[PDB]
């Protein structure tokens, strides 16, 4: 589990969104596994606006943050899971690292701020849903 709290937005994996998230919906995209809902309180996270390919992510199944090198956001075939059939997920970045299903939501960050959240995994890989192109998270 896990979310990004920036401004009056909450960014979560679409497959982990709650009824309150759907009832206060700002934007959602199944092909990216992302959903954004509105919040009453202002958050403290800031979004990275860069093309870094190195950063650090939180892994809840190890209670640890790991440094990683990750690929640029792209269209990748992801195997079937409990939440989606096997399909192409867009804006996904891959790294070598530990991830279990419940690790979804962990933040990936670089020197500039939050880059994305854990979305996929398996066999020593971890995939992150990028948020650096969502410029509207910084305003309104
Ligand atoms: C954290 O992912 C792991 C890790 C190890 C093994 C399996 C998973 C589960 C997984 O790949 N999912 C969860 C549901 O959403 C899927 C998606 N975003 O397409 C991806
Ligand atoms: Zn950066």
């Amino acid at each position: 589990s896990g979310a990004i709290y920036v401004g009056n937005y909450r960014v979560v994996n679409r497959h982990l969104a709650t009824h309150n998230d759907w009832a206060n919906l700002v934007w959602e995209d199944s092909s990216r596994d992302l959903l954004v809902s509105s919040t009453t309180a202002q958050g403290c996270d800031t979004i990275a606006r860069c093309d870094c390919q190195t950063g650090v992510y939180y892994c809840s199944s190890r209670r640890k943050h790991y440094p990683v090198s990750f690929s640029k956001p792209s269209l990748i075939f992801v195997e079937a899971s409990e939440y989606y059939p096997a399909r192409y997920q867009s804006h996904l970045m891959l790294a070598v690292g530990h991830s279990e299903p419940g690790d979804c939501g962990g933040i990936l960050r670089c020197q500039h701020g939050v880059v994305g959240i854990v979305s996929t995994g398996g066999n020593g890989l971890v995939g992150f849903a990028d948020v650096r192109d969502l410029l509207w998270l910084d305003e309104e």
